[PDB]
């Protein structure tokens, strides 16, 4: 048999509008961000979507965007279950500097492989950064399943992907067996993650997949849970890979 | 006390103010309902609430008063559970009827009986109803611990402890036990029926308890989850009493 789910990035927020590295920061969704949620509920409503299950990281943006959808659904009784498993790659020092930035100070080729690539590693998050105490101070993250001292500080592509794997094995995938409708609400990079694994993307060529916000992305898997095809966006084409192209030149310097 | 606890009656929805009995159906909050679960999580985060559970019922209302409150308290990550147990009392044939209209036609003192009584079952809700449907065909009753075929048609305040019983019992209890600080978002005569158990209220006691909407209740219970006093309704108790007095007289003839 085969089985289709829906993952999704967050809907916007002031950060992603002002271009700004977020990651563990618990930005609130902006008002373009709430109407790009309610979109996606209004489509799945439209495809008469019923879920079962949804997952969210314990970014309060993640939560959020899936309340909206399901609001749109009237699925608002439906179990969520949010984990940090979920939660956007940590940026570490990056946390809360301009993108485009870090582009002209430097170089296109070294954001990209920030950004992008699957083994390289921010720089760490220090005691002295503008955001660290808000993010280790916040009781979150003094009852999740690992320790506050042992979260990370920073993460690859790769570090997120084994942190969250066990997480999608263990709690998601067994549900999706079952053959429950299951909604992911997350971000950029953790989603980035579980296509990476689910689609068997090389190392390579997971840096050149963009996702933009409030798209919901259309996935089916396998008796063995892996991609019987490439991962799909719903919505107008053009105006996704027009949003895709603009989070692409997030990282770009002015031409 | 040793531990303590937090409950309350959803914020004002449509039918609230439109002044008809809601119970099952699944009315939404409306502008001035989301203030008052709003101002809700504005009181609970100024007493330094820090929740580790939310208890919800499958209706909306209750549901997104809950998400209100987490979001004025930063507390959008905690766990929520939703159950049937917890919804509102099944008014039956007396859905969609206005609590004046009603007074008007049978006296106050009929309406105050159906509304307040504890052993009094309404009459059972019928398919020639026309929010029969709407209740019974929604997809949350297919998946509730009873069959659908099973579920009330109308209950009585004993009824609705009879059910909310087992659902604190199992799942709300032990976790109390445990420490851990819960919310449990509601409704008027659910709450009400759970109030009734805590603080050992008599059969003929529970009937001038009038619970507002959008308003916390905390209770203190000791080791065996018995409250140690009447539950406190935080917040100025004037306005607090002038909100259950506008309750009481819904079903007044003024
Ligand atoms: O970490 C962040 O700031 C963004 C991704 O930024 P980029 O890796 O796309 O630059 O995560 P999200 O907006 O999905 O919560
Ligand atoms: O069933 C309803 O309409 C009310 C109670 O109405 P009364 O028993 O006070 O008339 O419950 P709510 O969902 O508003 O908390
Ligand atoms: N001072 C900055 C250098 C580039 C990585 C983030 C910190």
């Amino acid at each position: 048999s085969k089985y289709k789910l829906i993952m999704l990035r967050h809907g916007e927020g002031a950060w992603n509008k002002e271009n700004r590295f977020c990651s563990w920061v618990d930005q609130k969704l902006n008002s373009e961000g709430m109407e790009e949620a309610r979109n996606c509920g209004k489509q799945l409503k439209a495809l008469n979507f019923e879920f079962d299950l949804v997952f969210t990281s314990v970014l309060n943006r993640s939560i959020h965007t899936a309340w909206l959808i399901l609001e749109e659904l009237g699925q608002e009784w439906v179990p969520v279950e949010s984990s940090w498993r979920l939660n956007e790659r940590h940026y570490g020092a990056l946390i809360g500097l301009n993108r485009e930035q870090m582009a002209l100070n430097h170089g296109e080729e070294q954001v990209r492989l920030w950004r992008r690539s699957y083994n390289v590693t921010p720089p760490p998050i220090e005691e002295s950064h503008p955001y660290y105490q808000e993010i280790y101070n916040d009781r979150r993250y003094k009852v999740c399943d690992v320790p506050l001292d042992q979260l990370p500080r920073s993460e690859s592509l790769k570090d997120v992907l084994e942190r969250l794997l066990p997480y999608w094995n263990e709690r998601i995938a067994p549900e999706v067996l079952r053959g429950k409708t299951i909604l992911i609400s997350a971000h950029g990079n953790s989603s980035r993650a579980l296509l990476k694994h689910l689609e068997g993307i090389s190392d390579e060529d997971i840096i050149n997949i963009t996702l933009p916000t409030g798209v919901p992305i259309l996935l089916e898997l396998d008796e063995n849970l892996r991609a019987v095809g490439p991962h799909q966006f719903l919505g107008d084409q053009e105006a996704i890979q027009a949003a895709i192209k603009k989070v692409e030149d997030q990282g770009k310097v002015k031409q």
